């Protein structure tokens, strides 16, 4: 069993605390938390492959990929390991976030710690947008807030 | 994994930026970079067990003590997996950092990946201050400034 947490900040008003919970090493993980700035509405929500934040949120790199996939919703048979589809904004600008999913992981090669959870400007379109980026990234636009994923008490 | 990074911030000037290679699993570690904002002199600088920054530097936890051993420096056989000394801040309040250890890893059981790199106020007496907090944390006085340790490569 195992926790983490994360902390997304950026150079707007894009602020969030994202909550990881694995009850046994190949189980589902649970993911919860709060999401305030954001505008009403559908945001791109992922893991990318690297906790590096040296250069802000571009330096984290491409979305975690270790089968290297094409991108997709969270629900489709191709998609990033790091593919955790949209988080809904409400009209004060806030996104309560509660997620399961059985393809990221708290351990193994799956594994997300040290990993940066991010979110964007737009809705991921999940690989189904009719062009190269939407197979690439989902075309959810510029990236708004993020953190590297931390192991939690 | 094989390359990690840290960013470090805080509420005041202190920030940097910290490397870290391990290319062989068990082998050194190779930690370089820079910190700038610090007074003159040596600063405490450690591994928390927890990536945990929810609530700033304070949700870290204790220095990362898998071993359960008591704090000491750097080159003790008595010390904390976290424990890794001082850093030196010269007049203009930048310490260059580079160090080897082979206690901390960027894999297994002594993995540093997903917790707090830390920079203190003052000096860590590594043990040697004669004191019940000397053995416990080093009486190196306040958290400056930290991050969560992400994996780079
Ligand atoms: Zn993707
Ligand atoms: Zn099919
Ligand atoms: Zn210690
Ligand atoms: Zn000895």
């Amino acid at each position: 069993a195992t926790k983490a947490v994360c902390v997304l900040k950026g150079d707007g008003p894009v602020q969030g605390i994202i909550n990881f919970e694995q009850k046994e090493s190949n189980g589902p993980v649970k993911v919860w938390g709060s999401i305030k700035g954001l505008t009403e509405g559908l945001h791109g929500f992922r893991v990318q492959e690297f906790g590096d934040n040296t250069a802000g949120c571009t330096s984290a790199g491409p979305h975690f990929n270790p089968l290297s996939r094409k991108h997709g919703g969270p629900k489709d048979e191709e998609r990033h390991v790091g593919d955790l589809g949209n988080v809904t904004a409400d009209k004060d600008g806030v996104a309560d976030v509660s997620i399961e999913d059985s393809v990221i992981s708290l351990s193994g090669d799956h594994c997300i710690i040290g990993r940066t959870l991010v979110v964007h400007e737009k809705a991921d379109d999940l690989g189904k947008g009719g062009n190269e980026e939407s197979t690439k990234t989902g075309n959810a636009g510029s990236r708004l807030a993020c953190g590297v994923i931390g192991i939690a008490q």
